[PDB]
């Protein structure tokens, strides 16, 4: 069957397909997109009932009468079950049941307009109270039950039933072949991928990469330094500091008295009866009831019992606080209360509601105020002249101090200070207080200010930590000059994988600091000559992105388009930024991308014998459409990578109105009047490019290569040895990183120089790629945020109001919007200028290491240059350069002197080299290198002398040094 | 609450009854009592002139 | 200058008599009053007016 | 209400102290992203100085 | 800048309500990021040294 | 400040200066990328350049 074990701890196991499984919601399910929420899918038990048989059984979210559960169990309270089932005959007969605190209800369907219609029995004394409800959706595959009483189906809460025990369901099954699963569920925090508004997979948001991600909305976390605070603490003492005063003090009690109708001759539901509402002590003949005293404290006294669904509470109503929240040290300069009404007073509504779906104001409460102070609202009685202070020193604590409100850690401190009782930032956050009695001073940290956390290769390797102690259960701390950091680092790593000004981490986490042929000599030397291949991205582009302002801001609204005429060119002048910059990168990239057809047609692997370049030769066009298509490594690269669930730039507009299926991103945001062009540079143009740079090194092609080699050994690297060899050496390390683009394969520290230069490349690439996809995301989401407005929806703004009035709504939502749209082009303009470096340091690279063969060290690759290879990628070129590294490293010996005629000795000014003779020969090569390279006249000086440490030479013999002296 | 084009369309999904993108706006609805899915396209979205 | 041409129009929405050589998003001009649609859930239809 | 923004929880329910919330988180999310363009800003011209 | 530190102040109502505002914490603090990251190259890569 | 030095800002012995105050903020000053050794380093090669 599609059903599983449970991972221990409650957990569904991530290649589980979800198949009929919903994401729940109460309004507005997701077509595609990546989606953070609080889902009923952390599972207390799960098993499955087959329709060979059947049996019928109460299930109670505590966990009691739960059939036999598969892979994992826990005991704790179940916010949810789920039923999950395989079979045709639906909820169109059978039953489902719920023991109600007060009774039992029966849901159930009929059709006696030939379709599917739910009703509801409420049952309570034995008289049945039977209610409509809705029509059934037409393939019922799930339904949900909260034990809150939420009745989801199909993912959709269909309405509400208030608090249940427990469930049954009840079912006759037409086959053997029929089954449901049913899973007891908790709700827990999830980061979803939607597709087709189905789920795709998960993560759950519990360890600490994983909160990392979700807290990114990413599945992908590139490598970097992230920050994060630890959660806090769940709950927490509370501190209460004030200066003395008299405790004169008084209680504002509220009492609530409603009685439910009765029996169906009046109707349970319809209006309170019995209605009574008292403050104590509010004798009117005094006019309304005045906190006299300085420490008040509000109690609210329900004389109700809850029967049934019914429910009453004071709300806020219009007031700047709450009944109840008052006890919290809110202070006033006089304050009173009525239940009759009082002048200039807000008004809280004491409602009864029954089912959360029938509210009636039973009374109201009136409270007016003074600002200031002198009054003020506290938890518990006071008495007398002295004052108490309450503290909870070293552990994080809510505090009221010197009415002043936050959390952290209070601590004692070494500090004096004559002036103040209360000490403040710039930023107006407590950071100490003294107190007044004693003259102590205290001091407040924030619990959980912010750590920083290292990620290399989806893991937190290590965390940098403003205090001495092993936090994300790391095995190590060190100090370091301006903070701690903990990992676990073995202290024995040399190459950094990420670095941080002055600081670079390695692989493991751990973190480490960054930075002769005058002599008869012995120097070390590589007496074999090995290749590598390394691989860097640079960023060509951003696909550009030009948004409609008047559409974005208005979403098509007549009056609201009106309305935005009055900013007098604010769209003009967002919409021109992002339309004149877009004309920039176009033309940038257009020239940039330059082409030769001589050079094209070279560019073959027929061109290069040995060395099989077959896997970056742009492809024949198979469509004939094309002059050129994508190279293995291209199509490799760009299938690698995860185009973004935030937000696509393959955009394609020709189908968003014909309309024949529900909008995939690329329309949905046209739709918000956000366009992306069309990418500057296509697959076609990159091939033609692409392949005419490589064909720049065919313009014997194999003996061109082999004279790259000459630059750094002239004799022997022309020997067959070297020509197959190298090229064979060159065919393997091809081989090696088309493997690693093509899927992971694990780096020995060998191959890892070049590997993790791959490594770095895909991540570098995905992370473009989500920086692309967030920037839109953040643009598009926006729209969604009501600017303290009445909706962000502006067409219902103008069904609910009179235009003067409705007006004055939007241009809340117009002047968020227009903010928006500003904050976007910034983002888009950023990047543009961070693109417009890259792509002249692209084009500069081109030119030394590509056309050319650089003579630079470091610039391309960790090795002595040979050629390099282009190709395309997402946004991007990527290159790859070829190297040459010491083999059978061991002494080759070094000459300060040479003596000539036996009788005649010369000396040498060359100390940037190493000077050495091998085969009737004499080479001169950096002071660690094996370059069979020939010495110069005026590296040497010549001296009426001889001494035994120089080598001996006539001046015939000289030749081998050079022919001029 | 909106103004657009309303067309029935060839898509079938189990969940929901209303579509959204990331925002807020309908891109579809269920009609519940039949199962057809319907798609809603703005009317006049943003062309571009030369 | 008037309002009522295609061109015109994208004179208008920038407060500009020329407009330089470029690619301009507009939306055009919507039909000028709209049908009525309505969907929600079957309920219990108990009607009311307030007079 | 405040800038405190413990002070608005300590007073309100939470219903209506999270759209006080929500004018100080917009606000807040302002202020950075000024700083940001701050920051960037000067970034760039100190590519150039050191250049 | 931790963002969500920033605009919080550590309190964890606000949090949760901060959620809400899909990917701008993100946008924020990766565009200090990773201009950050770019300083430290460039200014390590211009900082030599020859014993 | 940007001279910022986090490893006494929850050690708390002493009420906060700017540096650690901006950290209660969530505002890090990263440790600047040309340490005074790595510039005297760096200036010191430079002047023996000649
Ligand atoms: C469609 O709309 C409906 C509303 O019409 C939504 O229903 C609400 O959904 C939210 C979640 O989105 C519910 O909140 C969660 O409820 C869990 C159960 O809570 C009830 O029991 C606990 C005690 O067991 C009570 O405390 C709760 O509330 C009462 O107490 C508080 C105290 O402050 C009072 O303020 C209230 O007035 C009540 O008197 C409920 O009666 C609850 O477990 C859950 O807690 C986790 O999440 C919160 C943050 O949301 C964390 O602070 C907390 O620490 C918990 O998370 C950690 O703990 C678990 C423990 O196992 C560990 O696994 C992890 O460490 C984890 O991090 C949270 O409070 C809400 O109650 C519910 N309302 C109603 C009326 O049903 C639907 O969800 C919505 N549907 C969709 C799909 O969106
Ligand atoms: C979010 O969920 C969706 C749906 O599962 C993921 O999209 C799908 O991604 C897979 C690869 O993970 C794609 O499969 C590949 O497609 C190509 C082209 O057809 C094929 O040659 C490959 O062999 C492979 O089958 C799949 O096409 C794609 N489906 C859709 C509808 O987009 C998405 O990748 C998930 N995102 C994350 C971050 O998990
Ligand atoms: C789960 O809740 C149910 C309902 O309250 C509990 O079952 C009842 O427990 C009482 C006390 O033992 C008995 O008088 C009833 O006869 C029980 N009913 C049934 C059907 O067993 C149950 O004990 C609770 N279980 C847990 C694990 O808390
Ligand atoms: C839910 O309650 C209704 C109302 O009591 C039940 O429908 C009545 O059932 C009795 C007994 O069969 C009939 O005499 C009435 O004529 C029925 N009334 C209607 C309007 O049909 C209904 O049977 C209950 N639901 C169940 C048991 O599934
Ligand atoms: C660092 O080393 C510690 C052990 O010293 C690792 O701790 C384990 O973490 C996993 C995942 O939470 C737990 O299942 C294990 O039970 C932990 N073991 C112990 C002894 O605590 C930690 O995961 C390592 N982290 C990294 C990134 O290497
Ligand atoms: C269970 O469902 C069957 C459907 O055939 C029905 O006949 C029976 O009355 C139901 N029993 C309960 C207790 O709901
Ligand atoms: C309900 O639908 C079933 C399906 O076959 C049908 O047989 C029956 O006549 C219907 N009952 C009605 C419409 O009352
Ligand atoms: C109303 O309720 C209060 C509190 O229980 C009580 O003092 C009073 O006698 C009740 N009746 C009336 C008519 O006020
Ligand atoms: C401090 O507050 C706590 C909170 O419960 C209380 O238990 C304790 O008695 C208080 N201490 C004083 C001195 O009032
Ligand atoms: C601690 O306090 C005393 C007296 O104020 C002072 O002499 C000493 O230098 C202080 N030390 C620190 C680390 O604050
Ligand atoms: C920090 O922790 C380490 C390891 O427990 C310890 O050796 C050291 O003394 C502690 N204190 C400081 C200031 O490093
Ligand atoms: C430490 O690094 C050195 C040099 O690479 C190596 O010889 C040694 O094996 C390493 N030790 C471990 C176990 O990491
Ligand atoms: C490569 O060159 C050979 C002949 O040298 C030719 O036959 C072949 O078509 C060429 N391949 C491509 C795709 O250029
Ligand atoms: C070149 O390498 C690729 C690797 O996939 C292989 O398919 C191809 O046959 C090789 N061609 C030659 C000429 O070695
Ligand atoms: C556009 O619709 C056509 C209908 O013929 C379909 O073939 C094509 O695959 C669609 N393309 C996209 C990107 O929606
Ligand atoms: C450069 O290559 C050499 C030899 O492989 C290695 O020892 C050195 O650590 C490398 N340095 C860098 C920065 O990659
Ligand atoms: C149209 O719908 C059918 C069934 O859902 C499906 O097979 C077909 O591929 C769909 N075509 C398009 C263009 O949506
Ligand atoms: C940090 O605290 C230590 C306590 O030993 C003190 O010596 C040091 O001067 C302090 N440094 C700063 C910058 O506060």
């Amino acid at each position: 069957e599609n059903v599983f074990a449970v991972e221990s701890g409650g957990y569904i196991p991530s290649d589980f397909a979800f198949n009929n499984w919903f994401l729940l919601t109460n309004t507005s399910s997701v077509v595609d997109g990546v989606v953070r929420s609080f889902q009923p899918l952390l599972l207390n038990c799960l098993w499955s009932v087959s329709g060979l048989r059947f049996t019928t059984g109460f299930v109670y979210f505590n966990g009691t009468g739960r059939g036999d559960c598969k892979g994992f169990s826990s005991d704790v309270l179940s916010d949810v079950i789920r039923y999950n089932l395989n079979f045709e005959e639906n909820l169109r007969r059978g039953t489902i049941l719920f023991k109600t605190s007060y009774g039992v209800v029966v849901f159930y369907c009929t059709n006696n307009l030939g379709n599917f219609y739910c009703f509801v029995n409420t049952t309570i004394g034995t008289e049945t109270t039977s209610a409509f409800v809705g029509a059934l959706p037409k393939t019922v595959r799930e339904f949900v039950i909260s034990r809150t009483g939420h009745f989801y189906i199909n993912g959709y809460r269909y309405f509400t039933l208030g608090n249940v025990e427990a469930v049954n369901f009840n079912v006759t099954t037409a086959e053997t072949t029929d089954f449901f699963t049913v899973a007891l569920a908790s709700y827990a925090d999830v980061l979803v991928n939607v597709s087709q508004t189905s789920i795709a997979n998960i993560i759950y948001c519990n360890s600490v990469i994983n909160r990392l991600r979700c807290d990114q909305l990413s599945f992908y976390v590139p490598d970097g330094f992230y920050s994060t605070s630890p959660i806090q603490s769940v709950e927490l003492p509370v501190s209460i500091v004030s200066l003395p005063v008299y405790h004169k003090h008084m209680f504002i009690v509220l009492y609530v008295d409603f009685k439910p109708q009765s029996g169906g001759g009046k109707c349970f539901n319809c209006y309170p009866a019995g209605v009574n509402i008292t403050l104590a002590n509010f004798n009117e003949t005094k006019g309304p009831l005045c906190v006299d005293t300085s420490h008040f404290t509000t109690k609210y006294v329900a004389v109700y019992a809850n029967v049934g669904r019914w429910s009453a509470s004071i709300n806020t109503g219009n007031c700047p606080f709450s009944f109840g929240k008052v006890n919290n040290f809110v202070k006033f300069g006089s304050v009173c209360f009525s239940l009759k009404d009082i002048p200039g007073g807000c008004a809280m509504p004491i409602v009864a509601n029954w089912a959360y779906s029938k509210y009636y104001t039973i009374g109201t409460l009136y409270v007016s105020w003074s600002d200031g102070d002198g009054i003020t609202g506290v938890p518990q009685p006071v008495e007398g002249v002295s004052s108490f202070m309450n503290v909870t020193l070293d552990k994080c604590t809510k505090y009221n101090i010197y009415d002043v409100s936050g959390v952290g850690v209070i601590r004692v401190s070494n500090d004096t200070f004559l002036n103040g009782i209360t000490y403040t930032s710039t930023s107006g956050n407590l950071l100490g207080f003294k107190d007044v009695t004693k003259g102590t001073i205290y001091s407040i940290t924030p619990c959980n200010p912010p750590d920083q956390l290292v990620v290399y290769q989806q893991a937190v390797v290590g965390a940098m930590l403003s205090e001495n102690f092993t936090s994300y259960g790391f095995s190590n701390v060190v100090e370091l000059p301006k903070f701690f950091y903990a990992s676990n680092g073995t202290y024995n790593c040399t190459d950094a994988v990420l670095t941080y000004s002055s600081f670079g981490v390695c692989a493991d986490g751990s973190i480490i600091a960054v930075q002769s042929a005058i002599v008869t000599a012995n120097l070390s030397i590589p007496s074999n000559w090995t290749i590598s291949v390394q691989v860097e991205y640079l960023q060509i582009t951003s696909t550009p992105i030009v948004v409609d302002c008047s559409t974005y801001v208005c979403n098509g609204n007549v009056r609201c388009v009106e309305l935005l005429k009055q900013y007098t060119s604010a769209c003009k002048t967002i919409e021109d930024a992002l339309r004149n910059s877009a004309r920039l990168e176009s033309a940038d990239v257009s020239e940039m991308l330059t082409f030769d057809k001589k050079a094209f047609t070279l560019a073959n692997v027929s061109s290069f014998g040995d060395y099989n370049l077959s896997s970056v030769i742009p492809s024949l066009p198979t469509s004939g459409s094309r002059v050129a298509g994508r190279s293995a490594i291209e199509d490799i690269l760009f299938s690698k990578i995860v185009t973004s669930g935030l937000g696509t730039v393959d955009a394609d507009y020709k189908n968003c109105t014909k309309g024949l299926s529900i909008a995939d991103l690329a329309c949905a945001q046209y739709y918000n009047g956000i366009m992306v062009l069309p990418g500057v540079a296509d697959a076609e143009r990159m091939a033609m490019y692409t392949g005419s740079l490589i064909g720049g090194i065919a313009l014997p092609f194999s003996l061109a290569i082999q004279a790259r080699l000459n630059y750094v050994a002239l004799q022997t690297d022309v020997l067959q040895e070297n020509q197959k060899i190298l090229a064979a050496s060159f065919n393997k390390a091809m081989t090696n990183i088309v493997d690693a683009f093509t899927g992971v394969n694990d780096a020995i520290t060998q191959t890892s120089q070049a590997l993790q230069t791959v490594a770095t490349a895909l991540n570098k690439i995905q992370d473009v790629v989500n920086q692309q996809g967030n920037s839109l995301n953040h643009l598009t989401s926006q729209l969604r945020q009501n600017f303290q407005a009445i909706s962000s929806s502006i067409q219902a703004i103008y069904d609910r109001l009179d235009p003067p009035q409705a007006d004055q709504q939007v241009d809340r939502l117009i002047t968020g919007r227009l903010a928006a749209l500003n904050v976007f082009v910034s983002h888009t303009l950023t990047k543009y200028t961070e693109v417009r470096a890259s792509r002249q340091l692209a084009q500069q690279k081109v030119n030394e290491c590509v056309k050319s063969q650089s003579k630079r060290y470091g610039f391309c690759g960790n090795g002595t240059h040979i050629f390099s290879i282009v190709n395309a990628a997402p946004e991007g070129l990527v290159f790859l350069h070829t190297v040459l590294l010491p083999t059978q490293y061991k002494d080759v010996e070094a000459w300060s002197g040479l003596c000539v005629d036996g009788t005649n000795g010369y000396v040498l000014r060359q100390p940037n080299l190493a000077l050495y003779k091998e085969g009737n020969y004499y080479r001169i090569t950096s002071r660690i290198m094996f370059e069979p390279r020939i010495p110069t006249m005026a590296d040497f000086v010549q001296i009426e002398n001889c001494n035994v440490t120089f080598v001996n030479i006539s001046r015939s013999e000289l030749q081998t040094i050079v022919p001029e002296y």
